[PDB]
């Protein structure tokens, strides 16, 4: 049903700046692999098959991560590091293609999604903002829960997550009547950029996961700095839009402290390094 | 007197592999900046003014990190963010120059040093292996102590650090009559690559920081595929070589666990994030 | 009707070798622009809208040619070279997207076309081999003539061109009953690789222009070095395949002498340099 | 004695613009090889052993051309094509080294030369502007004659070539009492950038080849945005500077017509293609 995802990765990484100066923000190492790997793993494990990277001329190392490397592999063979060569040879499954299109100028998220129009065609599709990592815990990731709701409802999905009341002026916040249960959706009437701590329509923050109809591309061509939130506003005119509330946990890597937070949480969960990483932390005192 | 440092960075690094698949392992993120900035920093706080990168066709991003980035700088100016613009324009003092020579094939450390012959010319010179991060808490860095000693003694210096007895297996070990004290040098007859746990002439491992005379280049054109420890042996037949024993602490950023120890230790002491990071860790166990 | 074209550009350019060593063969300059520009211009002027580059990790400069360049443009503004900035800003029209997918290993033309499966989907599509330039003369290019025949007939088209009898062992040659007129098609039963000068089924050579149905992708997944010619053989089982004979002229840039031949023919036709270029040639004696 | 040559290659070259949009204008194809190989060739046939590239973040392909290409070499071996493999592995003699330093901003020729200060050290040095190709038919190249003269006279050398009287407008022109003969030098008081057609002190244009003493670097730190002709003036107040008048022929590869003249002249005399190319031209008019 939903087989395509747009990962808009053409930013210059002004946030996380020394680190992103000469490599993509997406290629920033989180424990032992680049951040992007975690976002592509999340997509693929919700049944995505076509990864559509909207990219910048400086971001070849992202495309190169999901391609084969002749010199690297023959180095790995010559040293008989055979289990490794097997790991770095199938980062994505056989049936998953990774596709590139260029955002010609940095004119925002709406413009980025519009750049993928030709590749999206008449299909319904997901958007993954890759500066945000989602950790699942439950065995079925939020993106998969949220796609199935989209399939069932044929209503656009905006992933949201409860934040503390006194920190709501940091977020895009959705207008809903009540808040849904975790892993459930409710109809939503709009989103408020950074509402004042007094005056937030809810405590439900936009995380940067979407399932949208193809309609959205003609909407983006007709938006009053082309803004996804008011292409979605325009979709409200003919369509239900629902807010899907995460069951899992987000990490904002675009921001140095939420990066350090992912390294700590993912590191401790590392199926191979977790326990040795725990010991390193305890030794700190 | 010691103004040149050779940083051999041509290695692909199959050791921190997933992370360095598509970026140089020298560009791996350590809190908020690539690992290499900590080594170039080390060299500069010890009086170097010409960083010589002995590099690979896939390492452009290392050179670009020490160059100016036009679209990034302007994006940051016409988004009025000048604290960030400081962080990416003055990585090294205006008088520190970064030059690069290609190591055409991976023929070991000694081939890499010898690739720098046309740039070192008649000058004596430091060698820093950028996979090893050295942290000083003294305010005179181990490389500066080691350069003081070279200038005084005129004796070639090999930086070393005691390892547990059951791991001498893993390192070059210096052939030395007595352990020098932390901060001090003594004469050495040679190094032994991975002596068996039984048979080691010390517990002092070769760490990856050397001070060498220009004349090792001629030696390196004659070794018995070119090994620096052999050129150091040959030098022995004419000149005093000494083992400098470090006072600082090391992190092998080549190993997944030495890299995570660097992220913890360097992070805990970040000026800004230090306290917030410190707090993230407490919020865990 | 036909809106998509696959340009398979992942070769390492073993032919035209010194020139292609460190830049794409596709980026080799023909008068005053890279060869690829001529192939993309030909596609767009036959109504192609989606350029699907099947590419290699070494071929970023091809994608960069059809993208915007921040530093280049601001250099061009600062020098008030305003007519130039306008030329290098719209190399392709507004409605044309350029898309990338990687050929993970160099396993031939059939495998290259198969790499674009996800992007081609259920659409019928053209294949342009970009080492071959076609010059039109007539005002309607052969690719457009050939697409319309495909539309009309719903029979796959293989572009061919009459070559001298005594040079037929240099070409893939089509099996047809008679030869069609220029700008016309006839049913074809197969293609013979480099038949002996005695024993060629015709004098009609495969040029490297195709219009194929989407079917072809499941055929390529089921080919006995995956070979397009025997995916087309397999299509013969359920479909007419026709040979469309050029009205225009080809130049094989993959081969140093056919490169020099394009530079001479395109150079003389240059709407701005043609006549001054003629004079330069006459001066040769 | 003269063993270093500085090749300033950091310029974007908006002059041969379409062609150099996405590749360096130094990597532009001249018959079968990039333009730069003809200049590095010129330097090496005249006794240079350290090519110093003063380069830009977008020019990796220049350095890669003088380095080894692993996937290309092996692809060529396991496709048994060893004449081709010779053409890409021995571009420069084993003892010629290529090093690179970044010109951080485009502040003219004088800024570029001064970027090479840490590499030139105390050595005198040649400067070659790679947009100009010099062809010798004598068997001693103009740069070798000019280096002979420097060594003899100890006088700084500026290579020059007479231009028609109605174009002195377009060039730096040397202030000289009498024209030297082809192959010979005389004393010069200064250069005048684009004197009006009336007011020129000679018809001898500055061509873009200099031999300079180490001490121009100190001068370049003090010029009245840094202009080499000003540093040369300052040098005048202490040392004889001479104008060397060339015997060879020039091609401005920066101009679309000077580049096409290079393709004709160098092609006509290619060992192999020479005769075939010669014939292609006859088959035209």
């Amino acid at each position: 049903m939903i087989k395509k995802a747009v990962l808009p990765v053409a930013g210059l990484g002004t946030r996380f700046l020394p680190a992103s100066k000469s490599i993509p923000k997406e290629m920033v190492t989180v424990v032992d692999r680049p951040a992007i790997e975690y976002v592509v793993r999340e997509a693929v494990e919700a049944g995505i098959e076509q990864i559509i990277l909207v990219t910048h001329s400086s971001k070849a190392s992202i495309e190169n991560y999901f391609d084969r490397n002749f010199e690297l592999e023959t180095t790995l063979e010559q040293k008989k590091k055979f289990d490794l060569l097997a790991e770095i040879t199938q980062i994505v499954p056989e049936h998953v293609s990774v596709i590139s299109v260029r955002q010609p100028q940095p004119l925002g998220l709406g413009h980025a999604v519009l750049c993928a129009k030709s590749v999206v065609g008449e299909d319904d599709f997901a958007v993954l903002l890759p500066d945000v990592l989602v950790k699942d815990g439950s065995g079925q990731n939020d993106l998969s829960r949220m796609i199935s709701r989209y399939n069932s409802s044929q209503a656009a999905q905006i992933m949201v997550e409860a934040v503390p009341d006194h920190l709501v002026d940091q977020y895009g916040i959705v207008d809903v009547a009540q808040s849904p249960n975790e892993g459930e959706s409710i109809a939503m009437q709009g989103i408020v950029e950074k509402p004042p701590v007094g005056a937030a329509p809810s405590n439900l923050s936009v995380v940067g996961r979407y399932v949208l109809p193809a309609k959205i591309m003609q909407l983006l061509e007709n938006t009053p700095e082309i803004q996804l939130t008011d292409a979605i506003a325009m979709l409200q005119d003919t369509d239900t839009v629902e807010a899907y509330r995460m069951q899992g946990q987000t990490f904002d890597c675009g921001s140095k402290l939420g990066y350090l937070k992912a390294v700590l949480h993912y590191g401790l969960e590392h199926p191979k390094l977790g326990m040795e990483f725990k010991q390193l932390i305890l030794e700190l005192k």
